[PDB]
């Protein structure tokens, strides 16, 4: 359970408070704090962008196993027929 | 979609403001950073939901592999009876 989405939501909320506060809160610490949270979210985002690339691969691997199973089933059925 | 690029861009502008390398820190610039962060968050949540399917697909792979091993053993048993 990654907290990345919550850290980005939190940094987004602070950013909204600064924008609605006419740039107040743009302190070096607060900007660095928001920055660090943005970095956590980005790193998790890139890991997820790589992960979802594997879903199409897993789906084809499943179709391969289904065809391999299907060929075994037909051979088993024919042998059981005679 | 391109949200990871938008967040990287917002990170670069934020670092340009923090380091003082001429990147603009007006409310407009902060507004632009905000909007990029918002798109990235929406994409991030969508991806957190998507990757949950990977354990499900992997179980489907393990189930099919087990079914194959069991079909092989029945096929060997049945190829023997066909000689009777």
């Amino acid at each position: 359970m990654s907290d990345a989405s919550d850290m980005l939501a939190a940094a987004l909320e602070q950013m909204d408070g600064i924008i609605a506060g006419s740039g107040s809160g743009s302190s070096p610490m607060h900007l660095q704090h928001i920055r660090e949270q943005m970095a956590i979210a980005l790193k998790r985002l890139k890991e997820l962008e790589e992960q979802v690339r594997t879903i199409p691969v897993l789906q084809v691997k499943i179709s391969v196993l289904q065809e391999e199973k299907r060929q075994l089933v037909s051979q088993l059925k024919n042998q059981r027929a005679a």
